[PDB]
């Protein structure tokens, strides 16, 4: 079969004739003379020879004796008589850093996916993503080093399980020779960094993030050709790999098999739910439409599509390409969601402004609706948006301390009600101060002590997830307009936003955003079910170090007409804060 090349190519255990070993396969159609040098072989190039089948382009030999364990490589003469050592493309493990030795290891077991886990990933699931850099969410404190993937396993999977998030979304684990591309700038697209542990131990934490009922996304990477330690670039001599600035040949049928390959690896041998791609609109672009990344990617979502249903692609393109989330037998791209990018730029670019100057740009926050529905949108707070000087969330927010804070609340608030699934960074669920810095430690000091505004935040995070998760209005129907309603949508003057999401069976959930410190009293608006209604969710509560304003319980509607409705309520809302309110059954 041609999807998964990775159950041929490279190194895997054989048994020709009762003696055992390993299969040696690479994959080289004009090079002229491969050998395996191993650690089996003292490392002589003269040892061992391969013999190359010419109408697949592919060196092999059988190898008794050498073991999973074993370190090796290729020692190739490539088309011009040059002398070069080459890693295995299809490289399950590598030696440590220096080095870039293969690892002779196989592969793991498939992973079959569960029901439970396919169910996460449907657009009317709840879906909450913790985006995470496994380098740098914490360190061992004495001597500053990483956290082992098994040291993850027993400490970030209760994190983000008990925060409430339902997937773990993790920069690319790829093997990466430097930490600052953040794994952005591959080596190994098949070996998970050795930075954390073994393969093995890779696959524990996927399993570990599994019980304890996390889907996992992974950034996967097929838009960065590797640009270090010659890993792939002329590979035999020419440019097998790469396009005739370096880019992947798309379009040749061995390199999308490649790639296609890879992600049904990290999904079938690693039991990974999801995958992201990155900067897809310099595969697209940079009329200038590469014709072949467009039809790649359009094919490997397809294959997907059939080969592991359940499993999802989601898509970062920031030049609105038309149908990145759409199927492709229209205009699209294939993918099942895509980073709203426009909504975090203009929510942050209205919260960073003075809220004495908000009345003026009401506009950023009631955009986001007007197109919600031509894209399956994920509403983003990535690792892009604190870093090289933008600053951090929290530092964004205008004013003192206290009102830094408050600003933050009210517009998490706002995006957990806001359609569309959450995605947050590390760091920003207790409002980390400083920008994420790669190489260091997140500022977990700030959580140690009494307790302080950055616990109310995280307390916050949970409520928000926990809730967002429990009430069906919130996140059955965000691609839908039946999903969302305003009730007040041009109160420009005291910035005050209301609106309702709704579920399938038509229950309501209103939410109230006062985007001013001034609190309103008696705010009246017209609703669209009539009874009673009570406070669930309130960023101003004490519980976060708000000033515990609010309605002070059950609050019945009455028959007075307002904004083209026949009943309404009248409300408080309180300073810089979001509330949701629930109907109660009588
Ligand atoms: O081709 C690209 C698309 O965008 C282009 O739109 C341009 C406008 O035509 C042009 O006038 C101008 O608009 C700007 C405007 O000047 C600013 O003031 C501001 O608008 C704000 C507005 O003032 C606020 O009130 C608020 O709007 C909310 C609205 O008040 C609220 O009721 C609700 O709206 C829903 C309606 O209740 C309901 O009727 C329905 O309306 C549908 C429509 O019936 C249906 O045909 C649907 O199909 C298409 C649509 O026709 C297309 O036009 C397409 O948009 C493109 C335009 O053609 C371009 O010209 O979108 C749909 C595809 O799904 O379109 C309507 C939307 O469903 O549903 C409404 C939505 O629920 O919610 C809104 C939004 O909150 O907020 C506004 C602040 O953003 O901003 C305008 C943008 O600049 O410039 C536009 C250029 O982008």
């Amino acid at each position: 079969t041609h999807l998964r090349p990775y159950e041929t190519l490279g190194a895997h255990a054989d048994t020709m004739d009762g003696v055992t070993g390993t299969r040696f396969s690479v994959w080289a159609p004009n090079a002229r003379r491969v050998s395996v040098v191993g650690q089996f072989n003292y490392w002589d190039g003269r040892r061992h020879p391969m013999r190359l089948r010419k109408e697949s382009g592919i060196w092999e030999l059988f190898i008794p004796g050498a073991h999973n364990g074993q370190l090796y490589k290729y020692e190739m003469i490539d088309a011009n008589g040059n002398l070069r050592l080459k890693s295995d493309p299809y490289a399950f493990e590598a030696q440590m850093r220096p080095e870039t030795a293969s690892l002779i290891c196989g592969l793991p077991e498939k992973v079959v996916q569960t029901e439970e886990r396919k169910k996460a990933n449907q657009f009317d699931a709840p879906i909450s993503i913790y985006e995470v850099h496994l380098g740098s969410w914490r360190r061992h404190t004495d001597n500053n080093f990483w956290l082992s993937y098994r040291e993850l396993a027993d400490q970030l999977v209760p994190y983000a399980k008990w925060m409430g998030f339902t997937h773990l979304e993790l920069l690319p684990i790829n093997e990466h020779p430097f930490d600052g591309s953040w794994g952005y700038q591959p080596t190994g697209l098949y070996a998970p960094t050795r930075r954390f542990g073994t393969r093995d131990d890779f696959r524990y934490f996927i399993d570990a993030a599994h019980a304890a009922g996390l889907n996992v996304i992974l950034d996967w990477v097929p838009g960065h050709f590797p640009t270090d330690d010659f890993a792939l670039a002329e590979f035999d001599g020419t440019n097998l790999y790469e396009h005739s600035t370096l880019i992947y040949n798309y379009g040749r049928r061995e390199v999308s098999n490649f790639l296609v390959g890879n992600a049904l690896y990290w999904i079938e041998r690693f039991g990974i739910d999801a995958l992201r791609v990155d900067a897809v609109a310099s595969m697209i672009y940079r009329g200038r439409e590469n014709l072949e990344a467009i039809e790649f990617l359009r094919n490997t979502n397809r294959i997907l599509g059939e080969q592991v249903s359940g499993a999802v692609t989601m898509a970062e393109e920031s030049t609105d390409f038309p149908g990145v989330s759409r199927p492709q037998d229209m205009g699209g791209l294939g993918f099942w969601y895509k980073w709203n990018l426009g909504w975090m730029h203009d929510t942050l670019d209205y919260m960073k402004l003075d809220p004495v100057y908000r009345q003026y740009h009401h506009d950023k926050l009631t955009f986001g609706i007007l197109y919600n529905y031509t894209e399956n949108f994920v509403l983003p707070l990535s690792h892009d948006e604190v870093v090289h000087g933008k600053k951090s969330i929290l530092d964004r927010m205008p004013g003192d301390a206290w009102q830094k804070f408050a600003n933050l609340r009210a517009y998490y608030g706002w995006m957990w009600a806001f359609p569309g699934k959450k995605l947050l960074f590390m760091g920003n669920e207790f409002a980390q101060g400083r920008e994420w810095n790669h190489d260091a430690s997140l500022d977990w000091h700030l959580l140690e002590g009494g307790d302080n505004w950055h616990h109310g935040v995280q307390r916050l995070v949970r409520d928000l997830n926990l809730t967002y998760r429990h009430h069906k209005a919130m996140h059955e129907l965000d691609f839908d307009p039946y999903g969302f309603e305003w009730l007040v949508v041009d109160d420009k003057e005291r910035s005050v936003l209301i609106f309702v999401r709704r579920d399938k069976e038509g229950n309501e959930i209103i939410v109230a955003s006062n985007f001013t410190p001034v609190p309103r009293h008696d705010y009246r608006f017209g609703i669209n079910q009539p009874g009673k209604w009570r406070e669930i969710l309130n960023t101003d509560s004490m519980h976060y170090h708000g000033s515990n304003a609010g309605n002070g319980g059950t609050v019945h509607s009455d028959e007075i007409a307002s904004h083209g409705r026949q009943h309404s309520l009248s409300l408080t809302l309180p300073p810089l804060a979001t509330i949701w309110l629930v109907r109660e059954a009588e």
